DNA sequence: AGGCTGGCAGCAGAATAACCGGTGGCAGCAGCTGACCACAACCGATTTTCTGACC
């Protein structure tokens, strides 16, 4: 309990609370188990009717579940420039 | 009897899974307002300046 609770509290930059981390993990497991059986990526309608929620709610959860990229990686593959100098 | 001098050798660094309880936020909305536009009228002189009669 302590390890999983603290991993939810500290694993992310923009902190997501524990209950939304629970529903993100549940949506991930549901999507993986449906993708294995279908042979295809499941639609938001199929995920929403599986998890007993709305497709808008599924889209909001998949919106919240995104990690930031970094400003310091060299997006020029020659290494001369980094990403933080290409932002207006 | 060891020691501290000497190269000698080796190395760091820089550049090019779920429950339960509780508690506070919050948004939605009837329901006092209460200040506020806001038309819309209505008058209070005001000044001009004819209008009308006076002898």
């Amino acid at each position: 309990q302590a390890i999983t609770r603290a991993m939810a509290d500290q694993a992310r930059t923009i902190r997501i609370p524990v209950h939304m981390v629970e529903v993100i993990n549940k949506l991930g497991r549901i999507q993986r188990e449906l993708l294995q059986d279908l042979g295809r990526e499941p639609t938001p309608e199929e995920l929403a009717k599986e998890m007993d929620i709305t497709p808008e709610k599924v889209l909001e959860i998949q919106q919240y579940a995104r990690e930031p990229i970094s400003l310091d990686q060299t997006i020029g593959d020659e290494g001369d420039s980094q990403l933080g100098d290409f932002i207006e």
